[PDB]
């Protein structure tokens, strides 16, 4: 268990046009590799309450990768006022995440 979730229920440009101050992380389903950065992001996640964290399949929402220039890999994406403000694709330990999103 963890608060990082699959959510393509809503997801994208029509999602971020209602939200203030957000977070998504365009995991995949077969690589290994993806799936260590939902950890990163609980851990992260659980000392900033004021944060919308989530998790969304790439291979079922690649039409968004499309307008972001994403090709298949483990992206995180930070929306504020609804505008991709910063972005980085790989995996990180969560004592350095915090630079980057103070870098925000």
């Amino acid at each position: 268990m963890s608060a990082i979730r699959d959510i393509t229920t809503e997801a994208g440009m029509a999602h971020f046009e209602g939200l203030s101050d957000a977070i998504v992380f365009f995991h995949k389903n077969l690589c290994p590799h993806c799936k260590n950065m939902e950890k990163v992001l609980d851990k992260f996640g659980a000392r900033a309450p004021q944060v919308a964290i989530s998790s969304v399949d790439s291979e079922a929402r690649p039409e968004l990768m499309k307008e972001l220039g994403f090709e298949r890999v483990p992206t995180l994406v930070f929306i504020r006022d609804g505008k991709v403000a910063k972005v980085f694709s790989g995996i990180m330990n969560p004592r350095e995440l915090q630079a980057l999103y103070a870098s925000i």
